[PDB]
This record gives structure tokens, sequence and C-alpha cells, in this order.
């Protein structure tokens, strides 16, 4: 019968012998327990180490495995991803599906897992009541057998499938046989941009009940205008015999405190032509002054809920945590009690490097601290129902939810074959209706959102009308078919650009703020992804936050994304490495396009996270003359842990600091006046730094945490005084190959066959081991790439433009090499010519001039052809033959910082060892530059001038040749890149050039300085 | 005090080189013992008749940014025509500059002043890679007006009418050149691109005969 209907090759069959979904249950059979969610008795957890075996096709399990163990099989942890523990490969791919497109078929070679586990039940779960088993993932669908009797099947890998094993189980042992098949016609609805994984992957549980049972409990908290009274209405619904003993109490907390309680029989009010709920009755509590739920300020209560008789016996309870807020859009604004929210929003894959899709309360906890410290108020569940804890810690935490259904058709052609087919409607509608059953009393989550990139069909208007009609306490969104559809309260586009239009037929992503004014519309516009964090990217991003600040209905966005879905592998020597699409020998792959995150797979910061940071601050800024005017972004707290300190420093030299409470009302100001500061002695430029500090420790951070910065540039003294001229004057050698100086045990080599500055001498120790050279290009990032590939070239993307120019293979033509005595002074002029095939691309003029201090002053002058494309960089190389501990510099810092993500980076004196000066992305890539620099130190040199940087052990040969950052090597001696200019690294999205115009190298003359001396 | 600033030399040498006598020069800009502006050059003349001048200039961050950043002269030539290879032929600025064209214009220099009856700055024309008048040519990638009333005479008159030629001709060439704003005439009005706040400039003119 199994095999014979097929029902995982059918989308009119998503489960047999399912029970209905509900909110989370724990069946306490003690009211206090309840009340401070204590651990159930009569909730028992089967994650422990089960029995597990692979077959290549459910054809291939055989029967007797059914009624006993398989002694080929393994003892595995539970839960997992079977990938994981490699008996097949994980496949990464983005659009295209992991299986040939013919629904509802699948591959008849359809890797199968056969879990099985021996367990004891208590004699009294069986003596009465109803023992039920609770899958709560299980990717992709599944058959379940109790002591060799079958009991049901289940699809959808992201919401629990549960079902009624009381008549299956016998007192003492038993043994569970679940067959999990990897593909089935539910992965049609399954093609998210993500690794494709299979197995038992969330928690499996046993709950037990009494056969008189709540059966659903809906909470629901309305307010009056100024929400200073709230009623509390619980909708209780009952299994199991009426009788007109029962009741129902639904009591409220506020900590140790009840605040409200009401209790009534069953039997609801009349509702049409032939009655009522006979199973249902309906609690309403009032309640003066609620406390309120926000992620700024995460009041709950404690929502109890007892089935018991007249007379006062307890047969069971229920509970959740309540959050009184409201959520509204009005007059075009979304709402949070009444005030505009401003989304600093996430979005976040459940994703482990070592367990896969397997999620631990640990890593959600981790998750959510890093993203509160780094002011993120909101998070998507990208692009599926997440693992039930994690919308308990954020109701705790304070965190605004988008709850997502399990909807992604991405690869179908067009995108929405299956959402518009009404052969596909039961399918969908259950991966919707059944997330709204399981999450709607969690305060946290403020959105529902109807899946991901499955275009717009009928389908949709269906299920965003039954959301609105069931729950019309939340907002329903959806992006598919163009952002701004009939299935959508809220214009929700990814990576539509701030100012620049594109205008894709049918599906235009129009600039965000020119969206919102279109003739007609009128919704709140939040971007359900944007600001793409591939690579070395975020560039742009101030650009979103000066906008969403500007534009009241421009209520902010989601990130995409987190957390690099990266995976950890094992070379020869055992060492862990970082693994991407196509490192499995899963083929077709997109390689590293699942790594898109602002962290590590080990959660480790990228640099784009503090830019991130910064711009999502809740203070901001203002200077005028000596007043500091501080304004709250906050809607409901005071800052009533917050101090601002502040600081003056002259080229990185302290002179004056300070500390002031902040005692500021929600959307509030402050003025804060910074006392008389005494004129600096010397030349140079002062700076002032503010930054809000938190001086206690809260539930998300500690004590002394920063969670706001800014800088502003103070006076400046020109520095107008002559250094002391130098006794000494440089010598000049000319010989038919080289010029060279002498000053002392100091020379430099300038090799007149190149025109450049081949080596320098301190004493006979060599300085370079590379020659100082112009450089015009870099070791392409994430966002220069695309989707261009050695198979199929995208001829628009950056990477593919400079390689056509020539700009790789550019050779340096020698026009000019001469050489002068000056009065105090040897002066070099050289001027060179790169060109391609017969193309000049570059020419670059540069004069040396050496002095008796032995200071060479650079100047360089540089010519763009205005019709190659805009380089990545006009700079100078060289590999010094110093390996030194530390890097010193005068400039923006400390982490890399770029010309259009550079905001969050202080000018201030930093310090740093060389090994922080390189950013390990995981696809290696131009890194570790360093914006806006006037000074640089390492080992014995010193670079003195206005300038952009990156030092380390890897040439921009090494990275751009090396696809994985275990592979680098260090190589002899360090690689400095010094540019008077850098291009932008984009990232508005990862597919298309993204590089706004006013961070393109585009002007056609460069003049750039500097001075090399000793430090 | 940007009208009042007087300079002030720090430096002036004289190198010989193998073909180029090398001037290098560099004065700076004060009041009130505040330094606003430091300009460094190079004066490159080679046996070719060719002056390259090399510019410098350091802008204080606190200082309100300035008007223009560039040289003047009076010459003692007056000359029919004005021909320049850059954006005209008529007068633009770098906010309001779209409508002219890249080309060789060749005007009389009565067309290079613009009679605003209110006079001010005025005549510039921008993106000019090549300036002729009479023997003189000037080279590189600049802004210029030319015109026989000095910017202190346009200054000081408040009618057009009141305007006398003076001898010679002024000549104004600017690396950089301020926005001339106009959304309103009331308060502030350039636009924070084409203010001129990058710190440091640079520029380079070559100056010979034609
Ligand atoms: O449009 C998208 O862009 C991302 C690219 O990394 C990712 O595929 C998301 O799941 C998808 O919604
Ligand atoms: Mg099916
Ligand atoms: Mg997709
Ligand atoms: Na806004
Ligand atoms: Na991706
Ligand atoms: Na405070
Ligand atoms: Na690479
Ligand atoms: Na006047």
């Amino acid at each position: 019968v199994v095999l014979q209907r097929r029902d995982w090759e059918n989308p009119g069959v998503t489960q047999l012998n399912r029970l209905a979904a509900h909110p989370p249950f724990a069946s306490w059979r003690n009211s206090e327990e309840a009340r401070t969610d204590r651990p159930s008795q009569q909730l028992r957890s089967l994650n422990g180490e089960w029995r597990f075996a692979w077959f290549p096709a459910p054809e291939a399990v055989p029967e007797s495995w059914l009624e006993c163990d398989l002694p080929e099989a393994d003892t595995v942890v539970v839960p997992s991803n079977w990938q994981m523990h490699g008996y097949d490969a994980p496949i990464y791919t983005n659009v295209t599906y992991p299986i040939t497109v013919n629904p509802p078929f699948v591959p008849t070679e359809n890797p199968t897992g056969c879990y099985s586990l021996t367990f004891n039940v208590d004699e009294s779960w069986l003596q009465e009541g109803q023992t039920r088993i609770i899958f709560d993932g299980v990717n992709s669908a599944f058959h379940l057998w109790c002591n060799g009797r079958w009991v049901g099947y289940g699809q959808d890998s992201r919401l629990p499938s549960e079902f009624d094993l009381s008549a299956f189980l016998r007192a003492g042992e038993n043994r569970l046989a679940v067959m999990v098949l990897r593909w089935s016609d539910g992965s049609y609805l399954e093609d998210q941009d993500m690794w494709r994984m299979s197995g038992i992957f969330r928690d499996v549980s046993l709950l037990h009940k009494p056969t008189t049972q709540i059966s659903d409990f809906h909470v629901a908290t309305r307010f009056n205008d100024d929400f200073s009274r709230a009623v509390l209405e619980a909708e209780v619904q009952m299994c199991g015999e009426l009788r007109d003993y029962l009741r129902v109490t639904v009591s409220l907390w506020q900590g140790e405190t009840q605040v409200a309680s009401g209790t009534a029989p069953f039997g609801g009010e009349i509702i049409d032509e032939r009655g009522g709920y006979a199973d249902r009755v309906t609690l309403r509590l009032n309640v003066e002054n609620p406390k309120l739920w926000s992620a700024e300020i995460p009041n709950l209560y404690r929502a109890v809920v007892e089935l018991h008789t007249a007379d006062g016996t307890l047969i069971e309870a229920e509970a959740c945590d309540v959050g009184f807020r409201e959520v509204r859009i009005e007059n075009g604004l979304l709402l949070l009690n009444g005030k505009p929210l401003l989304i600093r929003g996430v979005n976040r894959h459940e994703h482990h490097p070592l367990h896969g899709q397997v999620m631990d309360e640990q890593t959600m906890v981790q998750d959510i601290l890093l993203m509160k410290q780094n002011n993120f108020n909101a998070v998507r569940c990208s692009h599926y129902p997440n693992h039930p804890l994690w919308y308990t810690l954020c109701d705790r935490y304070g965190l605004y939810v988008v709850d997502e259904a399990n909807i992604e058709t991405h690869g179908m052609v067009p995108m929405n074959r299956l959402t518009d087919d009404p052969r596909w409607l039961p399918a969908m509608s259950e991966r919707v209706t059944r997330m709204v059953q399981r999450d709607r009393n969690h305060p946290s989550v403020i959105i529902w959102s109807l899946g991901n990139e499955s275009g717009h069909g009928a389908n949709h208007d269906a299920l965003y009308r039954w959301i609105k009609s069931v729950d019309p306490s939340r907002p329903v969104q959806y992006e598919g078919g163009g952002a701004d559809t009939t299935a959508t309260d809220i214009i929700c586009p990814m990576y539509a650009r701030v100012d620049e239009d594109q205008p894709f037929p049918a599906v235009p992503k129009w600039s965000i703020k020119k969206w919102l004014s279109l003739p007609g519309e009128t919704r709140p516009l939040i971007l359900c992804e944007y600001a793409h964090a591939m690579g070395n990217s975020l560039g742009g991003f101030a650009k979103y936050w000066q906008a969403f600040r500007q534009y009241p209905r421009l209520q902010g966005g989601f990130v995409w994304d987190w957390v690099d879905q990266s995976l950890i592998k094992y070379d020869e020597n055992g060492n862990p490495w970082s693994a991407y699409g196509g490192d499995f020998g899963d083929t077709p792959n997109d390689r590293q396009f699942c790594m898109n995150g602002l962290v590590f797979a080990d959660r480790t910061p990228h640099p784009a996270l503090t830019e991130a940071k910064h711009q999502q601050q809740f203070f901001q800024f203002r200077l005028s003359g000596q007043t500091i005017e501080v304004t709250s972004e906050y809607l409901f707290r005071h800052s009533d842990n917050e101090l601002l300190h502040w600081m003056v420093a002259l080229d990185g030299k302290p002179l004056a600091s300070g500390e002031v409470p902040l005692d500021v009302a929600p959307q509030g100001k402050q003025l804060i006046e910074l006392p008389e500061l005494p004129q600096p002695e010397s030349a140079g430029q002062l700076w002032l730094t503010v930054r809000v500090v938190q001086p206690n420790a809260t539930a998300w951070s500690e004590a002394g945490h920063i969670s706001a910065w800014q800088q502003w540039r103070l006076a400046e003294n020109l520095s107008v005084t002559l250094p002391a001229a130098s006794h000494a004057i440089p010598h000049l050698t000319t010989s038919e190959m080289d010029f060279c100086i002498e000053l002392g045990n100091k020379r430099w080599q300038f090799n007149r066959q190149s025109g450049f500055l081949s080596q320098m001498w301190i004493g006979d120790k060599k300085q370079l081991l590379t020659p100082l050279r112009d450089q015009f290009t870099r070791a392409p990032l994430d966002n220069d790439i695309g989707v261009t590939e050695a198979t199929r070239i995208d001829p628009n993307a950056w990477v593919e433009r400079w390689k056509a120019a020539g700009h790789y293979q550019a050779e340096a033509a020698l026009l000019q090499c001469t050489a002068d005595t000056l009065a105090d002074a040897v002066l070099i002029t050289t001027a060179h010519a790169w060109q391609h095939q017969g193309k000049t691309l570059f020419i670059s003029r540069k004069t040396y001039r050496i002095d008796g201090s032995g200071q060479m002053a650079i100047t360089v002058d540089v010519e763009v052809a205005s019709d190659t494309p805009h380089p990545a960089r006009i700079g100078l190389n060289c590999q010094l033959a110093q390996v030194a501990e530390r890097v010193n510099w005068l400039g923006l810092g400390p982490q890399e910082n770029y010309p259009d993500r550079l905001t969050a980076a202080c000018f201030d004196r930093w310090d740093l060892p060389l090994s922080d000066m390189y950013t390990p992305y995981v696809f290696p890539s131009e890194n570790g530059l360093r914006c806006g620099t006037r000074e640089l130190n390492y080992g014995p040199h010193q670079w003195r001038g206005d300038f952009q940087f990156n030092i380390s052990r890897y040439s921009q040969q090494q990275l751009m040749e090396t696809s994985h950052r275990h592979l680098l090597h260090a190589e002899e001696g360090t690689w400095l890149n010094i540019d008077g200019f850098h291009m932008g690294i984009g990232g508005d999205d990862s597919w298309s050039p993204s590089v706004s115009a006013e961070f393109q190298l585009s002007a056609g003359r460069y003049h750039y300085q500097l001075v090399w001396c000793q430090k």
C-alpha cells in the first residue's frame, strides 16, 4: 500500500492521520508548573541516539526493518541532518531545483533515511488519556510505524507533524520506525536558496494529554486609544466528552501577581442559524495600565488556561507568554502601540556549520545577543517557520518577527506556475494555515509572510484573505510578483535601490523613494531583503539609512543576511575548513553564493557588521559650536541605561575627555554643552568623538556596552613652520642601467629599464622583494564577480569589464626616466604607459624627491582613458622584505573600511597585530583596506600622506587565484598596497553592478602624494 | 578674513635641471594668526619655452569653504578675440554647465563678460583644456573668466553702468570654483557636492606663447 500509492508524488496528499495544528502544548497537571513554565512530566524528549540506515530508494528498504533493528544500522544523534553524518552529499543550489522539474514527480533514486528508536513508556501514560508523538521537523516527507504497525504520513519540512500513538503503544518497550524521503512533491514548494539536506532535523517528543483536553487556544489583546486600558480575550477549544461540570479558567499574571481571572463553562455565543460552538468558550479579561510589549521593553505577562471541574479539580493546564501590543497600519505607516516602527532587521536562516540545519538553544541565544548588541530589532524567518524555541526567545529578549510560510517555488518557469494552479492550493494552504495555528499567540510575531519567490498566483490571493480573516491583529506581506501586489499590506521589495530605478519588465524594482509616491500608492515600504552582505560588501549601506530616516513611509528593511551558510569539512591534517557549493561533489551548484552573512558561520563578525551597528544607532547627533544635540529614536523607553562619553584628540593624542549622563525621552532631545577646550600646542586636526555607553548589564548586553558613536572635525591648525634644514645631501650615482641614491647607510635604486624603484637598502639589508609599481586592479570581490563564470560570461560584471579591457594583463611601457640633482635633494622623474593590444589604458607620471633627512617624497599623477572601464584602484604596490608583528596607523579604523563603507570607522591612532589587517573572507578577494589614512607605520617604515592601504602576507594575485581561504599561504615578506584612490565595493545586490557613480573612479585625472621615510 | 588675507612667503627657491629651471614656492594666507590657505607651487620652464605650473593647496577644514582655488593676474595685452577648447560658448559654472558643449569656441572679448545689472563674478567657462588670448596659450583642465574688470572693481561697484575698463585684461584661471546655487537667493543654496570642501586641491597649468 505504502509503496503502491507513492504519497510523496502526490500534492493531493500532504499528510495521513496527522493531528490538527495548535499552539505549543505541555499538558501540565499542576497550575503552578504552568504558570512558571517549568518542565512538564507530560512532555518527554526523544532527542537521544536513534538507529539509522541509508537506502538509495524507498523500494530498497527491507520489510524486516518494520519489525526489528537492521544490524547494518548505525547509532546516531537525533535531531540531525544525515548529510552532516556523511551518508550522502548536501547540495547547494540557488534557483535551479536539485531535481528534474517534472511536478509532482521526484527521481526514482530518492535517498531514504530509515530511523528507528526502541524506547520505554510508563504504564500510567497508557492507562488513561492520549499519547501523541511530535516531530517538529522532518525533511522532506515521512511515513511512521509504531511496533510494526503503520501510523501515518507527513509533509512540510518546517512545521510539526503530530500523530496519536495511544492505540499503538504498550507498557515498557516500543519501537518507532520512520522512513524519511529526501525528495517529495513537497520539494517543489521548498526551493529556498540554501543547502538541500534531509532527515529528522528538529525535536522529537511525546505528549500526554487527557481524553478531555484543551485542543486549541487563541489569545488576543485589544486597547483603548492611549493604551491605558486593555481587554485580553482568550478563545479556548476542547476535545472529548462535553459535561455541564466542565469549566475553563483563564488567569493572567504579571510576575508572581495574578492581575486578572475569568471562569466559564463551555458554550460559545450564537454564531449562525444553527447556534454556536458547544465545545468552545471565550474569556474576556480587563487590564488597567498594561505594561506594553516592544523590542525596546519586552514586558511579558503569563496567561494560564486551566481545564477543570466546577468543584475545583484540575484536569489540565496550558499556558503562554503574553505581550500586550497592537500592530496596525494607519495612514500608510506601520504602527506598534501607536508609534511608527523603524525596522532594523535581518534575514536569518537556521544554519550551523557543524550540525547543518539543526538549531540549538545556545546558537539561537548567541545570535539574538549579537543581533541586539549590533542594533537590530527585527528578524525575518527566511523562508520558513522556525524551530519553536526561536519565538520564545524573541518574545523574551525583544525582537520583531516576520513569520514566513515554507513556500518557495523560485525555479519554476514562470515563477508562479504552481502558485496560480488550483491543484497546488491545498498543499500551499497547509503551509500557511498550520503556521498561523502554531504561532499566533507569540507577541514577537508582528507580520505574517506568504512565503518567498513564488511569483504571484491566485493561491496567494486566497491565502492572503484567509489570514486577514482569521487574524486581523497582524499585517500580511508577500514580495512575489513585483512587491506591491494585492497579496501584500506592505511594499516589501528585495534589493530595490535608494535612488536608482531598475525598470525590469513586469516586475520593476523602483527606487524606494520613488515607489512610495507612485500614483495611487499609500502603503508603507519595508524591504524584505536589502544590502546583500556577500563577502566584502555593504557598500552604500548608509544611503539606505539616510533615506529611512528622512521618509516617514520608508520604515526600514531586513539585511540579507545574518550568517554565512558555510559548512565544515576536514583536510588531510584533520584541520577543519569552511566549505561552500560544489565542495561536496554537489553539481550543479552555485558555489560561494550560500555565503551572504554579516557574520561567519562560527558567528565571528565580518567587518560589515560594525557598519550595520553604526547606521542602525538609536541615538542621532548634531554639533553646533560647543553644543552636542542628542536625539533619541526610541519610541517607548527613556535613556535610563546610557551615558555619553566625549573625547577630543589632536591627530590621535588625547587633549580632553568627559562623561555626561543621558536623560532623553523617547523621540526627545538633550543639549550637551562642552566645556571650553584649551587651544592645542601643536599644528594638526582636532577630532571630537562621542560614544553612548550603557553602564549596567542587561539581558542582552554587558556593562560598558557601546551602543552608538559619532565623530566631528573641530579646529584645524595648518602647519606653516618649515622643518630645520638637513646638514646632509644625498648623492646620485648614474650608470647605464640604474640611478642610485646614497645617504649614509641608506640606498635607493631606480632601474632605468623598468623606470621603477627596484630596491632600497638600510645598510646591507634589502627592504624590497618586488619593485614599487603602479597598480590599477584588485582581486575581485564577490560584488565585482556577480553571476559570471568561465563557461557563462556575464559581460556586464565589473571583473569581466576589467578583464576584457586588459586591466589585469596590461604591461608597463617606460616613456621617460630622468635624474636631477637639486640644492638639497635628488629628483627622479618617470612616466609609464599601460597598454593592451595597442590601447593606452593608463599613464602614470611620477616624481621621487629624496632629501638630506632620508625622506622620499613621491608625487603621482595618473591619466585614465575615458573609454576604459573605471579602474578598481589607483595606487602603488610592493612586496616588503620585512615581516613585523604590529601595524600602526593614523586614519580610519580599527576595522576594514572602504570608500562606500567607512561611516562606522573612526579617525584615530590604531595599533593592531598584522593578522588583524587581513579579513579572512571564505572566498578570498581584495580585503583589509583602511581609508583616510595620514600616517602608516610598519617595521622600520613610515608612509605619510592621504591614502588608503592594505597590508598582508598575500599578494593580490594569490587572492585572485585562490578560491578558498584555507588554501592561502603566507608569502615571503609583506605585500603593501597604498592607494591614492579606491573604487567602492557596492552590495545593493551581488549579481549586477552596484557601485554607485560617486564611488567609481571616473575623474580621468588623479593626483596623490606620499612620503616614505624611516619611523 | 578671506578678502583680507595677505600672502606670507614661506619658501622661494630656484634650481637648474638638465633641460629646465625649477622655481619652488610656498605661501601661507593668514588672518589674525589663523592660517586659512597654504599654496605650494613649482614652476618648470624648459627649452621649448613652456612654463609648467603645478599647484597644491591646503584649506583649513574649519574655514568656510572658499569661493575658488585659482590664480589671477592683469595682462598688459588687450586682444579682440578669446579662443578656447572647453565648455561653451556661453557663461557656465560647475552647477550650471549642462547646457554648455565641449568644442572649440571663439568669441569677441566683450562676450566673455556677462553684464549683470548688479555686478559680480561672471563669465566663467568650465572644463577648459586650452585657452588662447593674443600671444598667450594656457593648457590644462581649468575654469576661467577673462575681462577688463577686476574682481575688486566688480565687488565695489553696485551698477553695471559705473564699471570702467581697466588697463589690460584681468585673467582668472581656477583649478576649482564653487557652485553658484540659486534654489533661493536669501539663504545658502550651493549643494554640498559643489562646495570646495576637499581640504587638499591639486591642479596644473602650462603657460606658453601661441
Ligand atoms: O532574492 C533572494 O536573494 C538572496 C540571494 O542570496 C537569497 O537567494 C534569498 O533567499 C532570495 O529571496
Ligand atoms: Mg504528497
Ligand atoms: Mg530563491
Ligand atoms: Na522612515
Ligand atoms: Na544566497
Ligand atoms: Na542614563
Ligand atoms: Na579568489
Ligand atoms: Na557688486
